[PDB]
């Protein structure tokens, strides 16, 4: 099946969001200060 | 995000601001000695 194929993706797709994250806040705080 | 980039174009313009005051105040400060 894809439930946990999509389960799967789903996931990994949501750690690459969260290092986006962490990179963007970073660098917006250190341009701005 | 509007957010870095304005930064940077604030940072960018805010020098400017720095120079020309520079080059002003020196004019203002020459001229009536």
């Amino acid at each position: 099946l894809a439930g946990l194929d999509t389960a799967i993706i789903l996931i990994a797709f949501i750690i690459t969001a969260s290092v986006l994250a962490y990179v963007a806040i970073n660098m917006g705080l250190f341009v701005t200060q």
